[PDB]
């Protein structure tokens, strides 16, 4: 499909832009100045997939800390690129910290958050100055939990006077995106160079968010950082995140994305990770892993023997990874097959690389693989799962050998 | 926005097509023989908020079970639309068992799974003889695991003569989309109405999907039944799910949707409705119970007290929903807030029917609360979690009041 053309915007050694893979990043949720704490999970979601990780520098306590945690990194290999997001204090944070102004790999900027009135402008160049100094990227990003209320007015006022004006709803969007464009255009016009600046402007409902960034995209030339903000806990969060990034992604329009879940006490931050892989993958955007497709399973099938077996299949693809990454150079683009009878269980499994199709209902107790959109072998007795497993293994190291 | 008109189809008391909201469907997994098995999962699944149940109509047993099933589900006040599921052999069995036939509200036909050359169109016909006979709603199913091979090998031919072929992929899709196209224009011939008309044309990839149900959507006039089958377990099927299907409801293509998702061993069948519920409210096409609005949670604020929180409020709208559904009617739109600190928190609480926004590091240890886009109250000290649950309920209350 088409990918929307940008310039290359380098964060620390990553590039992102469209010319270059869609970016997964993350966000740490440990105090910053707990420099222990926060290096081991930015290490977590480095090792999870998150080839950017941000995190809060929001007082003189965590910009202090900042240093430390990026030397740290340094210490074990770890290339991982950092974001400071900052509000409010940004300018006096960059100004008094310049070790941690120049620790960090790109500044977070928000149009809504950096003071009222007068201070906003002057604000804003001086962080933009720090940036240029530095030759560090920023991202722009814009969030309609913190719109510049000047700049709504603004716009409220424009929108009354039209012939038929709009509803609230959409000035209020109509004003997210102008706060990112005005600000991409002041720092622009600053002399900050369109290969060190990335927008964003999120708001937390799917169809607002694809309007706003089908507006973003058309109005700017800018990498765009795409995600749904505040997308909330659970499988709430997960299917409105997909939902949102689908339809702006399948357009070619995203050059970073970031899944913004509320994580259940207890349970890791990586997931939000997991789930921004999964997006890109289901969409043939990138490929992280093997996938599995399998059916739902009907009456036509014996329930508990098959999902065990798509289970385990599952489990065993996911244990072999980290070694099959290492030896078999495009192994991420495996698509392995589970079916549950013959009605679609030989067709699925011939458009995958390989599948089996077990017996249902009716039928005598055997199980056709296929691979490369052929008949393989027919399995039959016990161990059903062990010996296509091996396929599999077999299968893997003749296609992705070196 | 938009919303493809289509003429309504009623599937037992259920209406589908444009003029009437997406309705969510499901299938049972139990051996259709087993009539106290599938008559308790039909009555889970309708609970749970399956509008209309699919059920295999596999072999003889099944069929003579169906009638049963039906009897049952009535004698509990019970109005759920069954649908059959056929292949292979549903000419003889609906032939065989016109009880069976009778006691179905809708009956499911694939293109590809009739019969073999000759076979096809006669036992075609047959099916959809009965159906008019009985004044019965047809869907015509097709699905790439299924495909009709000399459909194929047509447009095979077809395409190899171009002056530039395309790809074999894009040949099968092709193939799918006049499967079912095909079909639809020989029901209509055969004099079956456009009132008793379904489409669907599934494959298992995202972009696929889009592709396929843009092109059936141009090139017919009926409700069309979206799902991305055989998405798979876990986080994978249900994010690859919620990405096929929303660029297509966002265009307005779709009037029934259903999740194909495999179950982990032990894990109820109900989750795939629950997932197909989150990917309509999501997009904003359907209303089914509250929801949180919260945010990731980062440095800013205390990860287990905001985590917590964010849970709490959950589950007491959830434990509430029953009462709350039948007393306020319109009360599944509301939008409740729980946000982490001062940066997003007023804002989104704002655009919240009512939120709370907490105190993050460096604040004074307060919350306010917004309702209705402006401040109620400003909580302190203990038992924040149950006075904001008791300001919840009054303005659930008051606003929702019939
Ligand atoms: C981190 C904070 C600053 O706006 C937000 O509340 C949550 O993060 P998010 O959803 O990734 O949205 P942003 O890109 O930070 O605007
Ligand atoms: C039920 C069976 C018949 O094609 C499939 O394998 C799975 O169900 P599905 O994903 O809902 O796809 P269908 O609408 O049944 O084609
Ligand atoms: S492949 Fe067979 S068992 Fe699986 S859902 Fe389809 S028809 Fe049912
Ligand atoms: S609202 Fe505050 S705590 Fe929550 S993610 Fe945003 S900045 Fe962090």
């Amino acid at each position: 499909g088409m990918r929307r053309p940008t310039p290359t915007v380098y964060v620390g050694r990553v590039p992102i832009g469209g010319a270059h893979p869609i970016a997964v990043q993350s966000m740490t949720n440990t105090p910053t100045r707990d420099v222990e704490a926060t290096t081991a999970q930015v290490l977590e979601l480095h090792r999870a997939g998150s080839e950017i990780v941000r995190l809060t520098v929001n007082d003189e306590e965590a910009a202090k800390a900042v240093p430390e945690i990026k030397r740290r990194l340094l210490a074990e290999g770890a290339e991982v690129p950092l974001v400071g997001d900052f509000h409010f204090n940004g300018h006096l944070l960059l100004r008094k910290y310049p070790k941690m102004a120049e620790a960090l790999d790109k500044f977070r900027i928000n149009p809504g958050t950096l003071g009222r009135g007068r201070h906003k402008d002057e604000h804003f160049a001086e962080m933009i100055r720090i940036a240029m100094d530095l030759g560090k990227p920023v991202r722009i990003g814009a969030n309609w939990g913190s719109l510049d209320p000047a700049l709504l007015t603004e716009l409220m006022d424009r929108n009354a006077r039209r012939p038929e004006p709009k509803s609230a709803h959409e000035v209020v969007l109509e004003a997210l995106v102008e706060s990112a464009v005005r600000a991409y255009e002041a720092a622009l016009e600053m002399g900050l160079g369109e290969d060190k600046l990335v927008l964003s402007a999120k708001v937390s409902k799917a169809r607002d968010l694809v309007w706003v960034y089908r507006e973003l995209a058309r109005r700017t030339q800018a990498p765009l950082h795409l995600g749904l903000t505040e997308a909330g806990m659970g499988v709430k969060g997960i299917v409105a995140s997909a939902a949102a990034l689908a339809p702006l992604l399948l357009e070619g329009i995203g050059d970073t994305i970031r899944v913004s879940l509320t994580p259940a006490p207890g349970e890791p931050r990586t997931k939000e990770v997991e789930v921004a892989q999964e997006i890109l993958q289901a969409l043939g955007l990138r490929a992280f892993a093997p996938e599995v497709t399998s059916c739902p399973g009907c009456g036509r099938t014996t329930s508990t023997f098959f999902q065990e077996l798509a289970e385990e299949v599952s489990r065993r693809l996911k244990e072999r990874l980290p070694e099959w990454r290492a030896r078999y150079p495009g192994v991420e683009e495996l698509k392995v097959a589970v079916m549950g009878c013959v009605v679609n269980g030989p067709g699925e499994s011939k458009h995958a690389h390989i599948g089996i199709s077990l017996p249902g209902a009716g039928e005598e107790p055997k199980a056709p693989v296929y691979a490369d959109g052929k008949l393989l072998t027919i399995l039959k007795g016990e161990g059903i799962a062990e010996e296509f497993l091996r396929l599999v293994e077999d299968y893997v190291k003749t296609r992705f050998a070196p």
